[PDB]
């Protein structure tokens, strides 16, 4: 299957369908379990004391509305992140709003937080809440990424609503700094927002109390990164997700659509994300777990992020080019590399470039 998807089926499908139509179909195929279905003990990771069967997750934006979670576990992901979910439903930007850059192994998107909204997602997750508890117990956690509505004037209150409504259904919640596709996205205001989010989380009953992570852009200044690291440590934010898509356009992009507005993902992002992880790990003294994301398509890509300071990784864009078999490929390849490089497991490699 790995070669067949990569060389034949996915290229052919790219030809037939626009990428958004393809995404919609993929979410329906995955929700139906139209996939084949052990991970090595080497791949197990405990992050904040909680088990992950393997360190490879699906990034936010694939299953925006929580429709395909079980199918994603079936695909081999060690954890699933849904969202972003906004408090009220919203349509997002006009179509077309997703663009392939095949020559670059990249995508540009400007979805604009299209979302079924908190209530719909809440009911979807409730339908399977106990099943998720068992999965989480078995090493397959669920994350929920929270957004804000386009027309909201109080961003903190949108995020607070999301904590209250979906927090009780989540292992972890994510607050983005960092969508490029919502207008408006100092350190005192960042602190204010996060304090409110944490206070809401802290108010949930313990069985229903998620971790809270902040997801950042690759496009931050050095000052912004220092400031985030400082706030995260001061408030005791649980983790970081590093990174979202980039609004930069690195030199050398070849795709005809390179100058479309949106966030760029895939291969062109990869090393910018890895370098962001490396910086955030250093700034937080290795004490804050990082989920590393951006341009992971192989075991080497994953290990590079882990060795830079990621405890876990996610991928999305690689699926669009390689299909579902990429998940197994990344995990087999990572296991092989860890052995070659002398690591006992994933855990031993975390932050190794820094010297621990
Ligand atoms: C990731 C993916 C997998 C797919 O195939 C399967 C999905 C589930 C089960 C079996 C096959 C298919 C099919 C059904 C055409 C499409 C995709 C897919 C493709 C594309 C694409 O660019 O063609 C895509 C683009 C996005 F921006 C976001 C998600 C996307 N997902
Ligand atoms: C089509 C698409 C939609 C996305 N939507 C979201 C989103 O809703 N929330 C979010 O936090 N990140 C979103 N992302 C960003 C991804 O979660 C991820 O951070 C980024 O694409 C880099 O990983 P990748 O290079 O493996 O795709 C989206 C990415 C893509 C490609
Ligand atoms: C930081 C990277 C993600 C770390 C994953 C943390 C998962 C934690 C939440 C689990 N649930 C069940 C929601 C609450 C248990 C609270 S506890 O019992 O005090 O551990
Ligand atoms: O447009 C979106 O919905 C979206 C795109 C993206 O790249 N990142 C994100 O956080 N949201």
């Amino acid at each position: 299957d790995e070669r067949f998807y990569a060389e034949h089926l996915m290229p052919t499908l790219q030809g037939l369908l626009d990428p958004e139509s393809a995404h919609r179909l993929a979410v329906r195929f995955t929700s139906l379990g139209l996939l084949p279905r052990q991970d090595s003990d080497m791949l197990e990771v405990r992050v904040l004391g909680h088990k992950f069967r393997n360190p490879v997750g699906i990034a936010a934006g694939f299953d925006k509305h929580g429709e395909a979670v079980d199918g994603l576990y079936k695909m081999g992901f060690g954890f699933v992140e849904i969202g972003s979910v906004t408090p009220k439903p919203q349509e997002g930007n006009p179509r077309p709003r997703v663009f392939r850059l095949p020559e670059d192994q990249a995508v540009i998107n400007r979805y604009g937080f299209n979302s079924h909204g908190l209530s719909v997602v809440e009911h979807r997750l409730r339908a399977r809440q106990q099943k998720q508890a068992k999965l989480t117990e078995d090493g397959l956690p669920l994350g929920v990424n929270l957004g804000k509505n386009k027309t909201s004037v109080d961003a903190a209150e949108d995020y607070a609503e999301g904590v209250r409504v979906l927090g009780p259904l989540a292992d972890y919640l994510v607050v983005n700094v960092s969508s490029p596709n919502t207008a408006g996205l100092g350190k005192a205001e960042l602190r204010r927002l996060l304090t409110k989010v944490l206070q809401e989380r802290d108010g949930l009953r313990r069985v229903h109390r998620p971790a809270v992570l902040v997801k950042i852009a690759p496009d931050l200044t050095s000052q912004d990164k220092e400031d985030i690291a400082s706030v995260v440590k001061e408030l005791g934010i649980d983790g970081l997700i590093v990174t979202n898509t980039t609004v930069s356009r690195p030199a050398g992009l070849q795709g005809a659509l390179r100058s479309e507005t949106g966030g760029l993902s895939g291969k062109p992002l990869r090393d910018l994300s890895t370098q962001t992880i490396r910086e955030m790990y250093a700034l937080t003294q290795g004490r804050v777990p990082i989920i590393g994301v951006g341009g992971v398509s192989s075991g080497q890509d994953a290990l590079e992020k882990i060795r830079a300071g990621a405890s876990l990784v996610q991928l999305y864009t690689a699926l669009t080019f390689w299909g579902p078999p990429v998940v197994g490929k990344v995990k087999r390849e990572l296991e092989a590399l860890l052995k070659e490089q002398g690591f006992g497991g994933v855990t031993d490699a975390i932050g190794a470039d820094h010297r621990r």
